[PDB]
C-alpha cells in the first residue's frame, strides 16, 4: 500500500465525513454583530447531519475533516449559506384561513402545516383587509453569516 492509509483506530469515525452526524455549540451572527442563533439561547448542543441536505454544502464543506474538540469560525456569503430571498414564497391567504389559528399581526412569526403534515413557519409581511401576505423564505435568506462551530462528538451511539 502506498496510498499514506491508515486502519482507523476509534470506534467511531474520527474526523467528519460526508455522512456524519455532528453534536455541536454553535453561534450564529449576522454583519451588524446580532446573534441569529445560538446553541446557548437553544439551551442544548445541536446535531448537523451531513449529507442529507438538511445542511448547506457551504456548512458541510467548514465540517469535513473536523474533530472532535475542533473549533471554526467562518462566514459565508447567501449562495453558500441560505440562499437568496425569493418572491415565489411569498403567498397570499385570506384572513378567514387564520379563524382558529390567532390573529395575524404585522411581523409575526405564524405556523403553517404542508400537505405533509410537516410544519413551516411564515412571518406575517402585510395585512389590507381579507388579505394576508405571508413570506415563506428561510429567515436568514439574503444574510451573510458568521459561525462560530466547536465539534463535540461524532455519530454519537443510542443509549441502552
Amino acid at each position: 500500500h502506498s496510498s499514506g492509509l491508515v486502519p482507523r483506530g476509534s470506534h467511531m469515525s474520527e474526523s467528519v465525513q460526508s455522512n456524519s452526524a455532528v453534536l455541536v455549540h454553535f453561534t450564529l451572527k449576522l454583519d451588524d454583530g446580532t446573534t441569529a442563533e445560538s446553541t446557548r439561547n437553544n439551551g442544548k448542543p445541536a446535531l448537523f447531519r451531513l449529507g442529507d441536505a438538511s445542511l448547506s454544502e457551504g456548512l458541510e464543506q467548514h465540517l469535513l475533516g473536523l474533530k472532535v474538540g475542533d473549533k471554526t469560525t467562518f462566514s459565508l456569503e447567501p449562495d453558500a449559506a441560505f440562499g437568496v430571498p425569493s418572491p415565489d414564497l411569498i403567498q397570499y391567504f385570506s384572513r378567514r384561513e387564520f379563524m382558529d389559528a390567532g390573529e395575524p399581526e404585522i411581523g409575526a412569526i405564524m405556523l403553517f402545516t404542508a400537505m405533509d403534515g410537516s410544519e413551516m413557519p411564515g412571518v406575517i409581511r402585510e395585512i389590507n383587509g381579507d388579505s394576508i401576505t405571508v413570506d415563506f423564505n428561510h429567515p436568514l435568506a439574503g444574510q451573510t453569516v458568521h459561525f462560530d462551530i466547536e465539534v463535540l462528538e461524532i455519530d454519537p451511539a443510542l443509549e441502552a
